[PDB]
């Protein structure tokens, strides 16, 4: 009820800032902090822009500009300074975890006559002699996780065709082999989804394993020589190691419970070329969704114009898109997977990134306008043989929110019901319930904000109509995602705020990128003393940017040994007696 | 005579490589070896350009490209390795320097009830527990060093003037205040520069002494950390020390015979806004230079009006310059010691990168052309109130060509002695003679190289007759900067060819320069098939030189801890009984 919600509206409100850092963690609170930002530097803008602006509706234009960048970067080095110093104080009051103390030694060279293993004690025994604890080598346990997780399958989807009346339950006959027969088989056979098969990937299961531990072929090149100290690790972490730039190469471990392990079995030749296959890949998926977008707005002006209204277009227009990106965030997520990289955190933050030059162009220079004019290139040669404020406008009013809107509904496991349903064998799926919360959503709901940031700094000197919107926004979504942050959304792996550098880089970019475009609508004609004042504002932007990479970014990329030195005495003088090596030993071998 | 200049040729030829890296040393070897890779790229690709251009003299011309820059880049990546194994090679079998084991800790910060030196120890004992050995606190010692200087040039100036004949020598008086009076003074006063001088120098010599040691305002924020062991200092280096990115600043420490004393006194705070005023004002040089060549060509051509004789204008225009820039290379030695860096190595290498872009400018791309352009519009502001193949071909019949001639004839300090001249109080000078060698120029000598190489790889596609010449300057300096190498000229500081990775960015850079241009000459009309196929050219190039950044690189700007630990554990071997603190203690105190 409206009162129910105006409650959870000041419960959310009454807790203090550290207590939500340690209730719900430093990732989520300074991801709150990105919708704080925005409201500290959208609404002074706006209030320039309702009074230069509309009053006075260009010399005022690039005045704005010059304003309204300046309160943007002003803004951007104080919440740099707070993240930044968020970062030093939740790392060092926090537990004790064992990536803390360990290095992931990737591309161990050949020896034909040791065993990963031998070669990597004695390296790091001889290098790192007074610190090197234990080193625990990789497996390739990807084999016993698939059978493992088809057990699992098996079981579970089945348990409810074999306890919903018992006996002999449905015997349903799917497709044994999609491609040899279609829509569904004939094997009705039992119950336990066809219990020999449980078995078969139970003898499976104990196949693998036993192949796993006693084969000297799982274990990739590579282990996570763990030390006696955080000092030491840090050394390790950021030192090279051997001449050879390509071997021994030493980089900090992720927490254990972040570890993507599937990633942990790909060769360092093979990434390089997987890496300009993946490339090409996305530059497709762009321009691809581009047409789309353009044929299915045709398709809603033919309609409109066979049947306030513009409004409403608008509206319809918008969101067809957002069925289309909701496929979209689905799919950056196993692009970057195939890449190769070992840890959700950089997964995440490479379909972010991924995601980020996608909604550049599809989304705002290099959308609709030039997509279809290649298509009426194209036509013509059958024949032969800023974009618009108001569209971003209804964006706002859609995805962001209805954003928002869905995330308080919690309709969103809802809908994947709903899409369960549509995938519908019968009316339900199996008796797997995956629910858990996840991240807020650095994959999904970083790329909106960026894209938001991008909108409102491109068009307040030139509309002062976004702003108000997108003001809005980032109010609703800090009031509602907190409630969710304290009762809903959990976590799935601390980076502590490491994401912030890559935060700052996109508002950096949508700075440029507006200045760059204002240099267009206020540099043809206009005056030729307007267009160098505007030439300015990217390097100004860029020096700002490079000033706080100099000044921040090191909190984020970079271990204080000192800090690693306190953490250490401190937990040595607190807990005088305690052993590393049990902590460490078992942690990094795979969860097989 | 004929036959000795023969017989030095093949003198210097009959030394193998390796007995020169011992003999000379490393820097030297590595930098004889750039006039090597010259060769290795401007021989081939002139073989391709007098079979393709010249028969058939444009779709060869974009093809010639491709192929010039694929043999270019293939010999870059060959002698990176080579340099890159070098440098390995000889930073292992080297001896013991005090470097080796020290880290320079800039901006320590402020305390009220600590001196710097104090504050360093309980820092560097806290952090680097069991490696840190002493720390030796800089104090600004300048104004000792040049009451110092002064002694000595007092004294030595005129003990000319007090031996010549003895007695009471000319008693001579220069100006005591150029500004008070002109032309001289009148202090014949007596011998030994005006004995009291002498004596009061060194008095003061005394007073400065005194302070220095006892005031705590001379050492600067500063010290010279020193640990046991090489694997510990390459920890320090290259690990971040402190939480605030500006204090506890640890970078490698250079060899004590290299540090420039002079610079290890200016304050963390003043250096960004030194280098903002320093950067201006090497962008007025450059285009200041401009303006003086065009109107001395312009002297020259209405001389010769008034009077094979094109040859003889070309070379006359060729040398102007010349005297000019023996001007340049002078300051751009000044400009960087007034950044602030404390080091030999970093300001030599800054001028020869300053000296570049000058070059590029000046001597290319930005010369004669635009600079008079822009004075024909100021011109007529007045009344209204790839430049020239041919011109660089006398560059290197003179420039080039001529330097080898004289470093062969080492009549360089014969014309220091005839500027001497120039300046002859009477028509000699002091009595005190330096002479010593130096280094053989990189601060001179590569800016030379690589403009010469942009010259080849930018004309070779379109005139083929550069590389002809371009060439026998190559080979002439390889045998006469040989012959000195073993013969003459000796070292100042060891880098281990640490200046590589910049020698390669300015290859580099000269190919994508080329690149760019021939998109130019090649790209306006001629075909619409030919300007994407250069288009390509500049990212390949992009991506060759950031390949080689990461496999060689490395080796450069990194010291592998395996390679120290090696070093450690054989030298501690080999002398197993050996103090360190020793050598380590007195080394970083001033050489006052």
């Amino acid at each position: 009820s409206y009162l129910k919600f105006l409650h959870w509206m000041p419960e959310a409100l009454k807790m203090p800032e550290r207590e939500l850092i340690d209730h719900a963690g430093l990732d989520s609170v300074v991801y709150l902090r990105i919708y704080w930002l925005g409201l500290k530097i959208f609404a002074p803008i706006a209030m320039l822009a309702w009074a230069v602006l509309v009053p006075v509706n260009f010399w005022a234009h690039i005045i704005m500009a010059y304003a309204f960048t300046i309160w943007t970067c002003y803004m951007l080095m104080k919440e740099y300074e707070t993240v930044a110093n968020m970062r030093l104080q939740f790392l060092a009051s926090e537990g004790r975890r064992p990536d803390q103390f360990t290095v992931l030694v990737r591309n161990v060279p050949p020896d034909p006559d040791e065993t990963v293993s031998e070669l990597v004690e004695h390296f790091f025994l001889v290098n790192h002699p007074d610190n090197y604890l234990t080193h625990q080598v990789v497996c390739n346990a990807n084999k016993l996780a698939d059978l493992v997780s088809k057990k699992t399958k098996l079981q579970n989807w089945l348990d409810y065709y074999q306890l919903k009346y018992t006996r002999n339950n449905s015997q349903i006959r799917p497709i044994t082999k999609l491609g040899c027969l279609g829509l569904c088989g004939q094997k009705v056979d039992a119950i336990e989804h066809y219990i020999a098969e449980v078995d078969k990937t139970s003898k499976e299961i104990a196949e693998e394993r036993e192949n796993v531990v006693n084969d000297q072929k799982s274990v990739m090149p590579a282990s996570f020589v763990s030390f006696k100290t955080r000092w030491a690790a840090a050394v390790c972490a950021q030192t090279t190691q051997t001449r050879n730039p390509t071997e021994w190469l030493t980089e900090w471990a992720a927490e254990p419970r972040d570890i993507y392990w599937p990633n942990l079995a790909i060769p360092y030749v093979s990434l390089t070329v997987r890496r300009l296959v993946m490339n090409v890949a996305f530059f497709f998926l762009t321009f691809f969704f581009i047409i789309p977008i353009a044929f299915v707005q045709s398709l809603a002006t033919i309609e409109g114009i066979e049947k306030i209204k513009s409004l409403i277009q608008g509206l319809l227009a918008g969101i067809a898109l957002k069925l289309f990106l909701i496929f979209l965030p689905a799919i950056l997520m196993t692009m970057s997977k195939f890449e190769g990289f070992t840890s959700v955190s950089f997964l995440e933050r490479r379909s972010a990134s991924r995601y980020y030059i996608f909604n550049l162009v599809n989304v705002f220079l290099g959308s609709v306008i030039a997509g279809a004019a290649f298509e009426q290139l194209n036509s013509f040669l059958n024949q032969s043989p800023p974009m618009k404020a108001t569209a971003f406008i209804t964006y706002i009013m859609v995805d962001g929110w209805a954003g928002v809107a869905g995330e308080i509904l919690m309709l969103k496991p809802l809908i994947i019901y709903h899409l369960k349903n549509a995938f519908l064998v019968k009316t339900e799926k199996d008796r797997e319930e995956a629910m858990n919360p996840g991240s807020i959503g650095f994959n999904t709901g970083e790329p909106q904000i960026q894209l938001y940031f991008l909108l409102g700094l491109v068009y307040a000197p030139v509309t002062p109509m976004l702003l108000p919107f997108i003001l809005v926004f980032f109010a609703l979504a800090y009031v509602v995602y907190r409630h969710q942050i304290i009762n809903v959304y959990n976590q799935e792996y601390e980076s502590a705020a490491a994401f912030w550098p890559d935060v700052h880089g996109r508002v950096i970019t949508a700075l440029i990128i507006s200045q760059l475009l204002l240099m267009g609508l206020l540099g043809t004609k206009h005056a030729a003393s307007a267009a160098p004042f505007l030439i300015a504002l990217p390097v100004i932007t860029i020096g700002f940017h490079r000033f706080c990479k100099g000044r921040f970014e090191p909190a984020f990329v970079r271990y204080p040994l000192q800090e690693a030195m306190m953490k250490d005495t401190l937990e040595r003088a607190r807990e005088p007696n305690l052993n590393l090596k049990g902590y460490l030993q078992d942690a990094y071998i795979h969860p097989v």
